[PDB]
């Protein structure tokens, strides 16, 4: 299958996923001298008070943490976005050294790690009618720069060890996902695709300017995850981030100047 290796990594998707090649893939290098501030531009809406988290969960290429959307409990809205899209899992990628694991990069910059908090637009029902639409799904992604601990990711790291392998799942009730959140919501944005396979072009992206700092040990627990199952070799997950794509017909606009 896909994956994050030299034998089946992002310069192999295309073969699977023609897709790869498209017109409107993620991620995407942001030239801060050339994204245009749009004072149209909505603030974002985030509202996340009623969010009810499930499971966390190792699916062999990240880990994620998904969540009851089958109401609109979690949602985002406002910014550059039409309608109510609900929160459905977040995830995370990273790289084995802290100047590298961002998908994004500002300015050329990699950052250690992206979190991306993945939503749906309800006008399309469920989410798989979602991933078919051009404004399907709304992902927001914020980078993870390695400095001080970051308090509402603590929870997350502490329960990695029994995920450790892909397919491994546990329980993750009553998580907060606005501990995650950095003080400033200004942000960029572009039309985008998933960054992984299927690589769908169906995604609003809304990146934060802000930063969440983590501290070095929170990332190392990322880095001792395996992206391989229980009584295989063992593989270390790192490196599962996709490099920045060509931005062909595209401006990234900012809320802010
Ligand atoms: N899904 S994909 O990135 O297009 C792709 C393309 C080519 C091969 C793979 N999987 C592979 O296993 N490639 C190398 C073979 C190692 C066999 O054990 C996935
Ligand atoms: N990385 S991302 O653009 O935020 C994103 C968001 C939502 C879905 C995906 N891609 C996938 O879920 N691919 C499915 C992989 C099958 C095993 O879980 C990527
Ligand atoms: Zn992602």
């Amino acid at each position: 299958h896909w994956g994050y290796g030299k034998h089946n990594g992002p310069e192999h998707w295309h073969k699977d996923f023609p897709i790869a090649k498209g017109e409107r893939q993620s991620p995407v290098d942001i030239d801060t001298h050339t994204a245009k501030y749009d004072p149209s531009l909505k603030p974002l809406s985030v509202s996340y008070d009623q969010a009810t988290s499930l499971r966390i969960l190792n699916n062999g290429h990240s880990f994620q943490v998904t969540f009851d959307d089958s109401q609109d409990k979690a949602v985002l809205k406002g910014g550059p976005l039409d309608g109510t899209y609900r929160l459905l899992q977040f995830h995370f990628h990273w790289g084995s050294l802290d100047g590298q694991g961002s998908e994004h990069t500002v300015d050329k910059k990699k950052y250690a790690a992206e979190l991306h908090l993945v939503h749906w637009n309800t006008k399309y029902g469920d989410v798989g009618k979602a991933v078919q639409q051009p404004d399907g799904l709304a992902v927001l992604g914020i980078f993870l720069k390695v400095g001080s601990a970051k308090p509402g990711l603590q929870k997350v790291v502490d329960v990695l060890d029994s995920i450790k392998t892909e397919g491994k799942s546990a329980d993750f009730t009553n998580f907060d996902p606005r501990g995650l959140l950095p003080e400033s919501l200004d942000y960029w944005t572009y039309p985008g695709s998933l960054t992984t396979p299927p690589l769908a072009e169906c995604v609003t992206w809304i990146v934060l300017k802000e930063p969440i700092s983590v501290s070095s040990e929170q990332v190392l627990k990322f880095r001792k995850l395996n992206f391989n199952g229980e009584g295989e070799p063992e593989e270390l997950m790192v490196d599962n981030w996709r490099p920045a794509q060509p931005l062909k017909n595209r401006q990234i606009k900012a809320s802010f100047k």
